């Protein structure tokens, strides 16, 4: 039994991490193929960061101005570009190392591993979830953009996240692979709100259910709910409202917990309403929406 | 910012994890050199495992009834031997992807990344402490026996646990590297008592520490305490006391925050006293004892 913030293997990931340094600004690159990933704004000065003009900024950039570096060696640029938030620098040599890879774009509520690291080098692995205002809550410090986000499917890594930047609160903003911000975020330093965060109701009900996998049980309860009557709960406690796809993605858990979807909503209505009196579920005085059915499925079965 | 529980990078100790079947049995090795060492009752049947003679089942066993499997490749035996609680497999192949390594044992209130393994295959990472009763709160089904814990220093693995058992509550045990139990357990299937579990004070600090370097200051208070007055307001809420080494490991985070250790400690009594009153400190609604100082300085730094 136990359940815990599990993160993927970072294996296929480490060999993939090289050094991105062009003036002064060094951080991480993702080296696929013959192909160097990294955030655009590398090439800013602490100047150039409050509201640049990256094609002006770029064009004064030439091959020779990036110095990408794999531990000790050095990789020859013979090519840079653009796309959207993200600098593509083809190098020479083709990354021996390159797993089968994709890149994909995440919806909010799902979750992934990031590898951090600095000066090209992994320093640790956690799990995170895309907040449904398309935020994270990751560790990340002067050093840490580039580094990027995975699943692992199959033998497949699907890169999925790259960091760019960090918010008032303490959180995260960054890309998918082709450099598309995840919400409303601009590599730009000037005011951006990332407004109103929700809770992931399915991912919490998820962690009921694991609760209840490893013995959790004091929160079950008699009674029932509906679907509108839950939902009209949720909203009053800002929660995702909860569809049918939910109810049919919980199905494996209400399977092997023989507990109906509606029954685990009423559960769930109690404590929102009651809080949790000093009790803990899994280690936790509060509720836990940073997993994802499919992650108490991996965990909870193999 | 940021601040999460984070696992070293697996990578390394991926290129280390075998299957290893006897019998029945099938679970997980570490290959370093000519060596694959795994947990010893592997050789049990379902019937030995309540009360087996090691030495008279081991006896029965030959070379070739150990089958050591590294993806697709077998692996020729050519010796077993037994020391304390793990088999050593001596094998023809030098594991290629041997990583400069050691095996430490590790002391009560120190932390360590898991690899998780279900057939020699690495599935996820997560951060343990050693508790002070010297079981960890891990995630660990049928197959997981034989997944390792380790440290990364410099670029040397540190071997520090190896996973053979369940108690109760839902909490693990294992061995060193040398398979010498951490704690009173005994590789029999036959009631065992853990007893009582205490908070890692020290730990607590260094996260409170981690909680003001990120914003989080509204539990620190005008006033102070003794090092005696504090230390027996701990005992009372069955926490380890507080010692003289414990405030100079906290040095570099009083040195960082500029406030004294037993300012810090104070804050915590109110805590302990008052509780949280439904506040969060980085995220959690109580209070985190599983990171150390230098894991806190690691991820706080860089
Ligand atoms: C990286 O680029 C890096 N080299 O590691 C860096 C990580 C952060 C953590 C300390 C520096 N990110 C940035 O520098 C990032 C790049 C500029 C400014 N950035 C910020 O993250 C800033 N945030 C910010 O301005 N936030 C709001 C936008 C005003 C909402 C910091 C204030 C945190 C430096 C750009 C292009 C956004
Ligand atoms: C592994 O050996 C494995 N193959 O993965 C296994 C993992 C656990 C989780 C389900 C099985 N561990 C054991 O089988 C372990 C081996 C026997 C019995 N074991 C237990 O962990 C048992 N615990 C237990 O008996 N606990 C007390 C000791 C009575 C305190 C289980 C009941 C969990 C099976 C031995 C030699 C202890
Ligand atoms: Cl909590």
């Amino acid at each position: 039994s136990g359940f815990r913030k599990m993160a993927f293997p970072s294996g296929k990931v480490e060999g993939c991490m090289v050094q991105v340094t062009c003036g002064t600004t060094t951080l991480n690159g993702l080296w696929l193929d013959d192909v160097v990933y990294c955030p655009r704004h590398v090439i800013c000065t602490s100047e150039d960061m409050l509201n640049p003009n990256y094609e002006d900024l770029l064009i004064r950039k030439s091959n020779h101005n990036f110095l990408v570096q794999a531990g000790n060696v050095q990789l020859r640029v013979i090519g840079h570009s653009m796309q959207n938030c993200v600098l593509k620098l083809k190098v020479d040599t083709a990354n021996p190392k390159t797993p089968k890879y994709k890149f994909v774009r995440i919806q909010p509520g799902q979750t992934f591993s990031v590898l951090a690291c600095y000066n090209g080098s992994p320093s640790g692995v956690y799990q995170c979830a895309m907040r449904p205002n398309f935020t994270i809550k990751g560790s990340f410090l002067n050093g840490s953009c580039g580094s990027v986000g995975f699943n692992i499917d199959y033998d497949c890594v699907s890169f999925c996240y790259m960091h760019h930047m960090e918010l008032p609160t303490g959180v995260h903003a960054g890309t998918d692979l082709e450099g598309n911000f995840y919400g409303p975020f601009v590599d730009r330093q000037t005011a951006q709100a990332a407004g109103t965060d929700t809770t992931i109701t399915v991912n919490v009900l998820a962690w009921l259910y694991a609760a209840v996998i490893n013995g959790d049980r004091w929160f079950l309860n008699r009674f029932t709910t509906t679907l509108n009557d839950f939902n009209l709960v949720a909203m009053k406690y800002n929660y995702e409202p909860l569809t049918q796809d939910h109810v049919d993605i919980l199905g494996p858990l209400s399977a092997q917990t023989g507990i109906a979807v509606l029954d685990m909503c009423a559960s769930l209505k109690e404590l929102l309403q009651n809080g949790m009196n000093g009790r803990t579920i899994l280690g936790s005085a509060l509720l836990e929406d940073e997993f994802t059915p499919f992650d108490v499925v991996r965990q909870c079965s193999g």
